[PDB]
């Protein structure tokens, strides 16, 4: 296991344009195109992605492309946050994959309201963390997911997605 199979697990693989859990146009590995109802305006978004007119579908090699960028970029994100890089650096590489998964399930500003688990984190408080990583939004809109991804936290292993 490692980041990109278990990014792999938990978003699929579409070649189709199709609405995410919060209801917004996607394509790939979990590539949000956008937040906008119109999907005139999601096909724009994917035809600057790919560099191509791709009237809402897109190849293998194509969603892996996208795919790859957008773990770099949830990477190179955490990094430059502030908040986020000295607990990211704190952890062992699992846990890091546990964070970089949930990174590109929210976004940055997504867990803006996690200061509480971050802490915990970064004192490897690893059960307290668990416990308070579940009082959120997150794991009530997603809970199978989040179980897996807070279970990684919880343990440095891979046991959620065996
Ligand atoms: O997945 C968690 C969310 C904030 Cl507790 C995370 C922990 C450490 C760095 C970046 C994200």
């Amino acid at each position: 296991m490692n980041i990109f199979e278990m990014l792999r697990i938990d978003e699929g693989l579409r070649l189709k344009i199709y609405k995410d859990t919060e209801g917004y146009y996607t394509i790939g590995i979990g590539h949000l195109l956008t937040k906008s109802p119109s999907l005139n305006a999601a096909k724009s978004e994917l035809d600057k992605a790919i560099g191509r007119n791709c009237n809402g579908v897109i190849t293998k090699d194509e969603a892996e492309k996208l795919f790859n960028q957008d773990v770099d970029a949830a990477v190179r994100g955490i990094l430059r946050n502030a908040k986020l890089k000295p607990v990211y650096d704190s952890l062992d590489a699992v846990r890091r994959c546990a964070a970089i998964n949930q990174v590109f399930q929210m976004g940055e500003t997504g867990v803006a309201g996690f200061t509480n688990s971050l802490r915990m984190l970064q004192q490897k408080r690893w059960d307290e963390a668990a416990v308070n990583l579940a009082k959120s939004r997150w794991y009530n809109q997603t809970p199978n997911r989040a179980k897996r991804v807070i279970t990684t936290f919880r343990t440095g292993t891979w046991d959620a997605y065996k």
